[PDB]
């Protein structure tokens, strides 16, 4: 009944519709589970109005970034402001010390860059001589270099350089080595509303082509020459081609037993090993986010980049400075709970100094993604998790500790204490949906089959679109924006050229 | 006639001071090592200046060490002996306008992080495009604001230029003599400041016979004999016979071979001439000027935040307009085309506040060309050096918490007692720091037919022979022990 059928109203298929219609391709559709466009793009309202990407929020290598450059001609056009600049110099806390960034005696800036080119020094030319975790390789390091670190360095520097789990979305004890340090093309640019891109490519294709709240269940190839695919709600459809945007950790599905999970696509016939094979390479972080609004900002607007870092002892430095070798540090390094704010670094973005917004977004880690996202409902619960970490960022920034005024209790004594007004709270790994944020790397992954083989698709007929598809981008919304342009590309000429 | 040697080697730069011990080190005998200087070391010199305190006029730095196989070497000494020999000093560069005063670490110029964009930008414009002209750092960086002028503020668009010209001070060359390509490299972790290079040295030196080392002998010619037999003539009338030699002079000091006229103080005549690939290679290759001047005060009493300062040349907002209404690179050179004397804020200049890291009032500022040639030309009127860094000398101290400079020269307030400055350009054995290049040369040319020698028997050595640490210490250390191993074999095949 139709030519292409695009699963996924994420930017993917989003784009891939825009694409097809723009080719004059006709009689489509975009099947999408959830009951809005978007996917992991989604702007959610709070506070007074503001607005917050509880997805994605960067415009990532702007130099190169295609889908940033589109958005850059348009804003020069009619001169609307689609982004800002807010790429900052960092302020580190630590519970204890207090700030430690850009310290005449710390350094931690300089040694966390030395740290960046040991690593690449490790893995370059030398294929993979065995990956090990992100903690591992920093360990590595500490040992190595002792002789030309102090003692504050060897023990703030390892928590410090934890400010790329945030990156990754997983603790440095589950991220690969290999896969840890990236290029960065240029400055990050701020998306105020991804919302605003999300609604552009998807009016830019005919409306009747969406259908929300088709959760699609199987997907068949029939050498017939047509995709038979069939919703949840009974509806079936034939198509000559089909571009499947799923999430990675979506389509994982596919290769278990048991096809009753929420999300999950039959195949028939299954996905060939190639595919099934690349799901061993691991995958899925689960990068997530934590919005507080305040009242008003009464907080030093110095910076609006702020990562608060996990608690550190004098007792790991005098474990390196005695470790024979590696080997020795390793078991060495066996000290024997609860986890609270203090456990892990989290990264906290000011929004004051770069949007005027008297709000912080917050980004976390696996596993502490998870646990807070159990818990999004529970607004007292968080403030009183979190609240430690707050008043330590208020007071570095000259300001007093958080009144919680989450419940209607006006009063005019507090006007120059923050007040905590709401608080929002990501769900994208409890999202059967998403299940996670994006694809990532544990110890000993290669990400590039899984782009291969992804790209490769299942056959001539059923295609695969998205973030975890491409190399350029992989696990950014242009990656996932460019993988759509791919295969409607592909498809668009193969049809239009025949009639 | 001739005294017989098994190897001789012209010059007692660490070069030839590392060839040397590698070749004793070998068991190699009867060796000559010919200086045409009254001292050993070459560009790693270190004077006394004011009450004693020491500096190094020349190299100062252990660059890249996670590799550096010298400072390596030098860090297991002190791991077994405990002894001071470096200091890690890198630091968070205080950046200083004439105006404006500090503008590092700016919460609304973040200059440091355009910076990077901008590095960013040079890579992806020639590691990832295959035949990309040249062009000078300065076009590049003119080429940088024109392509992102739409992302960056009024104050970034001319301060920007001004701060990554830092740059200049690696390479001892202007932004619009220097070749763009050749910009941008990376470093191999943090540097180490040498608490006396001289050190190093002396250590190379005596770990080979000292009757080997001839001091003031400037070697004037070297000849093969077509059988097996290298002449080599000292300026002393003297003459020696042997099997191999190593020339480790600079660069600048080889080139002089290709010229006619054999009267100039440290050429060198060959005969044969040098093959035409290395003749040909010096079309393709040049000579940088870093040059230093140390500034000796009485005590500290500015702020010691950090190690590192430099001080940008001057800016105009006229520059940001042009930017701002140029169309293209072609009009935006024309409109740039907008026309006194050179101050010290003409170029940026490097400043390193000693008193932070080794604790000793003096600051070891750095400069490039064509200033140092300038400099150096008048590095003995120290009133007038004085009156020229004065300005920026003053404003470092208000920036540093201070007051203006007082020229003591002949109780809280900073007194200048003596300025030091180097000489390498105007001294016939340096002609220059070290190798650099001007837009559309390429480096890989020289080191070829310089590591692949004249001939089997005629060898070179020295910073400018090798790829990894190519104008560094270390590179020519390297290169020393290159040379002196390839040798040692051969002649162990006897
Ligand atoms: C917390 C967080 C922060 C992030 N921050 C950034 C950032 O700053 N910059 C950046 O570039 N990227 C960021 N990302 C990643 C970016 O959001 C994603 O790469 C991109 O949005 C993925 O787009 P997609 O179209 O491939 O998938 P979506 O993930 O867009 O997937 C497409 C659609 O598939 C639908 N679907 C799933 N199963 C079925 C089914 N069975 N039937 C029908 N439809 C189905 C889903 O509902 C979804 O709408 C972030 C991600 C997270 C989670
Ligand atoms: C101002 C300045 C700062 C520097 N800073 C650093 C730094 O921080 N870090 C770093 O790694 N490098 C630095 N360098 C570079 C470093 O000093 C050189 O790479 C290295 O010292 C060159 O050593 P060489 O043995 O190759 O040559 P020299 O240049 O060492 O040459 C060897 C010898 O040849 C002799 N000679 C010349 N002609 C004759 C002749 N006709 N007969 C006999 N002998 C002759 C010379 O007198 C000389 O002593 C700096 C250089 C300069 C000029
Ligand atoms: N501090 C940055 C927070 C947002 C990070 C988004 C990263 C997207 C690209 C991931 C690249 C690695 C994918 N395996
Ligand atoms: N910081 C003073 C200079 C330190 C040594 C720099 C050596 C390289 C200079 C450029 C020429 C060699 C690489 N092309």
């Amino acid at each position: 009944k139709k030519k292409v059928i695009i699963i996924g109203a994420g930017i993917a298929g989003l784009k891939a519709a825009s694409t097809l219609h723009q080719n004059g391709i006709q009689d489509c559709l975009v099947l999408e589970a959830r009951d809005r466009v978007g996917g992991r793009l989604q702007t959610v309202t709070g506070y007074q109005g503001r607005k917050y990407d509880i997805g994605a929020s960067w415009h990532h290598d702007t130099l190169t970034n295609p889908l940033f450059l589109e958005e850059a001609q348009l804003s020069l056009n009619d001169g609307r402001t689609r982004f800002v600049f807010d790429d900052d110099n960092f302020i580190y806390i630590d519970e204890e010390r207090g700030r430690v960034d850009h310290d005449k005696e710390l350094l931690l800036e300089i040694v966390d860059n030395e740290m960046s080119k040991f690593a690449e020094l490790e893995f370059h030319q030398h294929l993979g001589v065995s990956d090990c975790s992100f903690f591992q390789l920093v360990m590595k390091y500490l040992l190595q270099r002792r002789q030309f670190l102090t003692n504050d360095q060897i023990r703030y520097l390892p928590q410090l350089c934890r400010y790329l789990e945030l990156w990754h979305g997983l603790d440095w004890k589950l991220l690969s080595a290999k896969d840890t340090y990236f290029g960065h093309q240029g400055r990050n640019a701020f998306a105020l509303n991804y919302d605003s891109v999300v609604q552009r490519i998807a009016q830019s294709f005919p409306q009747n082509w969406l259908k929300l709240s088709c959760e699609v269940k199987s997907i068949t190839r029939e050498p017939s020459k047509n995709v038979t695919v069939n919703c949840e709600d009974g509806t079936v459809y034939n198509a000559d081609y089909v571009i499947i945007t799923v999430p990675q950790s979506v389509l994982n599905l596919s290769v278990q037993p048991e096809k009753n999970l929420r999300g999950r696509i039959e195949f028939q016939p299954p996905l060939k090993p190639v595919i099934q094979d690349a799901f061993d390479k691991i995958h899925f972080g689960a990068l997530g986010k934590v919005i507080f609004e305040f009242e008003e900002c009464c907080w030093s607007n110095e910076s609006s980049k702020i990562v608060t870092l996990a608690n550190s002892t004098n007792e790991f430095v005098e474990i390196v400075r005695n470790a024979e070798n590696l080997d020795e540090l390793d078991s060495m390094l066996e000290r024997e709970t609860s986890v609270t704010c203090w456990s892990q670094p989290l990264f906290f973005v000011n929004l004051s100094k770069s949007t005027g917004v008297a709000s912080f977004m917050m980004l976390m880690q696996a596993p502490l993604t998870n646990h807070i996202e159990s818990i999004r409902e529970d607004k007292e619960r968080l403030f009183s998790f979190f609240q430690p970490v707050l008043n330590k960022i208020m007071k570095c920034l000259d300001s007093e500790d958080v009144i919680d005024g989450m419940r209607p209790i006006e009063n005019i004594a507090n006007a120059n204490k923050p007040v905590l007004r709401n608080i929002i709270v990501s769900n994208w790994t409890r999202d059967p949906y998403s299940r996670g944020a994006y694809s990532a790397c544990f110890p000993g992954d290669d990400p590039v089959d899984m782009v291969v083989a992804m790209s490769n698709g299942q056959d001539s007929r059923i295609r695969f679109a998205g973030e975890h598809t491409i190399m350029d981008g992989a696990g950014c919304a242009y990656g996932a924006w460019e993988s759509g342009r791919r295969e409607a590309t592909r498809i668009s000429d193969l049809l239009k050229l025949e009639h």
